[PDB]
């Protein structure tokens, strides 16, 4: 499908038997998502965008449901103002920007 | 032309007839450029969400051209991390995400 740009391209994903809204972010290296629980080991990070900068739980190795695929990777949880799917998703459901 | 996102998307632009190095960011509302003094007269706007907010100045119906793609619409200018390319540009040069 090709999603044009003239809103926030906002999608449906299921991760952690959890439903949520999350925007397709190019400028996000990683996803982000708001305060939730998630399996396995963690590791705090801090992030910057425009503003300044938020800690984060990194957890890596995530299996989110996005756009009819099952993508595995890296996902930090935090405070975030958006839910957020960054590159880090984007490439494995074969995403790309055309002009 | 297409771009995949295994690397951060950056790309070059011209404004105020210089190249500049720009992020096409489908998570960006607006595009905003790194401090550079543009013409006119300029109004305010705050952005971000990300441990804060930031003043910007907001120029309109500013020339840039975006991978040879010329456009015509607002940016703004602030302490941004990288330049931002975002929708308000991105659709004037028919920018899509594909998968
Ligand atoms: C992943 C990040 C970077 C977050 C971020 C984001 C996206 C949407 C919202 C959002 C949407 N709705 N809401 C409100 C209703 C609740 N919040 C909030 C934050 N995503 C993203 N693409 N951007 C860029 C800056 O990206 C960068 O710096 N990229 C980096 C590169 F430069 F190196 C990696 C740094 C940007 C530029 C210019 C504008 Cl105007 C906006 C923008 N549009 C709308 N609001 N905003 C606000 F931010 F100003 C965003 C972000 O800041 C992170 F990490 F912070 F989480």
């Amino acid at each position: 499908p090709q999603i044009t740009l003239w809103q926030r391209p906002l999608v449906t994903i299921k991760i952690g038997g959890q439903l949520k809204e999350a925007l397709l972010d190019t400028g996000a290296d990683d996803t982000v998502l708001e305060e939730m629980s998630l399996p396995g080991r963690w590791k705090p990070k801090m992030i910057g965008g425009i503003g300044g900068f938020i800690k984060v739980r990194q957890y890596d190795q995530i299996l989110i449901e996005i756009c009819g695929h099952k993508a595995i990777g890296t996902v930090l949880v935090g405070p975030t103002p958006v839910n957020i799917i960054g590159r880090n998703l984007l490439t494995q459901i074969g995403m790309t920007l055309n002009f």
